[PDB]
């Protein structure tokens, strides 16, 4: 029992980091066979920042200014090419330590891992969720960018974020592997509305079937809803309306502890409009909303 | 910016993951040169777990009853010993991926990296801290046991602790690696005590120096405090007492902030004698003390 924030073992995506450099600039680039994607803003200076026009700045480069590090050896680039916000830099050598390995574009309310890099060296891992409103709440400093997201299915790595922007506001913006922004933003020093913070119910349910499972019961009570008064509350607290499609969802989690999806979000409905009143559920003072049920049964059950 | 609960990459200590069988018992081994470390409640049936005697139940043990896998491969056992808590299985074979590695135990208060394994594979990792009663509050399911605890620095790691139980109260006790239990836990199947669970106030001190530095500063208040004062409020919400040692050691982080360390204390003081009146401190609705002020300047120093 216990339930934490738990995040992939990350030494599949540590063989993978390197750093690359543009100029002046320095950030971290992902290695997978003989390709390294990096965000395009490598070759950008600050002053070039606030209107870039990435394909006249790109053609004043060649092959020998993308200078990759994957340690301490130097690798040869052999072709650049620019797909959306991301750069794929060819080099002359496949990573011996590339894993296998897909790239996904997640659904705003997933979970990921990060391993957090700065000059093609991991820092720390943490795991996150993609917003409702695209943005991810992560822990980023100067040179983080290229960092990425991923999941782990046994042996398969499916990397689905790779780190571009911190917002004025202090949250964090990045495209799919396929350099495609999540969300409306773009890749430019400009004023930019993240949007609205919603929770993910989906995931909150989850988390109290999680709490259930290890022991407390507190907040149980003796009440039952329907989707559509659920939704009503919901919607007053900035909730992300609950589906059919999520009650399947949490099916597994309501028959291992014998609690229907609807009396949960009845539950749920009374912690929304009464608080916590001082009490805490698994040793959090809120309703957590970045585990979904794939990561509450996981967790639960020690899938390795 | 942005603050996470981050945990060190786990690479390095992946490469030093077996599993450990002995009889109808399999949990985690960690293998570090020609040795793999394991709780030597592996030799045990769930019969014996009640009052057992290690000595004699060693006694009917040899080299060939201890299966040792790495990966898909047999280690071959070649020597046997019991160090405390611990077995020391001597294999044949070196570990190949050894990184360069210290045993050290740790103080409360301390936080590490747990790098959670079922049948020598790793499922996850997350950052924990040794708290005050010398439990840890981790995420650990049946044959977890010999996960351990990490921190690194640079590439040495530092391994502080091997998981060895689940107490009756749901919290987790283990040794350091050679086989000393943190605290007063024995590896049976008894009642024990775990004790008073405090608040690490220098780590929650820490966090709020954190808070500050991202631009989370409802909380500041126009007060100031003296050690003494502070700590008739903290023995009065179980939190521990706060010396000079722990002053000079927020001295960083106050002179990155600006914020003295008894201006932070008053700030505290307001928040546990008030609560947060439904407001969130880095996302957190409670005081977070699982980061030490050495955790809060790595994270936003970007140290690799
Ligand atoms: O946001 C950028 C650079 C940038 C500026 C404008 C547009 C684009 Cl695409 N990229 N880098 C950062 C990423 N994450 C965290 C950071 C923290 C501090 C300073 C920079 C951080
Ligand atoms: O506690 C034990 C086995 C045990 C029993 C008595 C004494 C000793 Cl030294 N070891 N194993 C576990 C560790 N962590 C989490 C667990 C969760 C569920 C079931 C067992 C768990």
């Amino acid at each position: 029992s216990g339930f934490r924030k738990m995040a992939f073992p990350s030494g599949k995506v540590e063989g993978c980091m390197v750093q690359v450099t543009c100029g002046t600039t320095t950030l971290n680039g992902l290695w997978l066979d003989d390709v390294v994607y990096c965000p395009r803003h490598v070759i950008c200076t600050s002053e070039d920042m606030l209107n870039p026009n990435y394909e006249d700045l790109l053609i004043r480069k060649s092959n020998h200014n993308f200078l990759v590090q994957a340690g301490n050896v130097q690798l040869r680039v052999i072709g650049h090419s620019m797909q959306n916000c991301v750069l794929k830099l060819k080099v002359d050598t496949a990573n011996p330590k590339t894993p296998k390995y897909k790239f996904v574009r997640i659904q705003p309310g997933q979970t990921f891992s990060v391993l957090a890099c700065y000059n093609g060296s991991p820092s720390g891992v943490y795991q996150c969720a993609m917003r409702p409103n695209f943005t991810i709440k992560g822990s980023f400093l100067n040179g983080s960018c290229g960092s990425v997201g991923f999941n782990i299915d046994y042996d398969c790595v499916s990397f689905c974020y790779m780190h571009h922007m911190e917002l004025p506001t202090g949250v964090h913006a990045g495209t799919d592997l396929e350099g495609n922004f999540y969300g409306p933003f773009v890749d430019r020093q400009t004023a930019q509305a993240a949007g609205t913070d919603t929770t993910i119910t989906v995931n909150v349910l989850a988390w109290l079937y999680a709490a259930v499972i290890n022991g407390d019961r507190w907040f149980l009570n003796r009440f039952t809803t329907t989707l559509n008064d659920f939704n009503l509350v919901a919607m007053k607290y900035n909730y992300e309306p609950l589906t059919q499609d999520h009650v399947d969802i949490l099916g597994p989690l309501s028959a291992q502890t014998g609690i229907a999806v609807l009396d949960m979000c009845a539950s749920l409905k009374e912690l929304l409009q009464n608080g916590m009143n001082g009490r805490t559920i698994l040793g959090s003072a809120l309703l957590e909303d970045e585990f979904t049920p794939f990561d509450v049964v996981r967790q639960c059950s020690g899938v390795t």
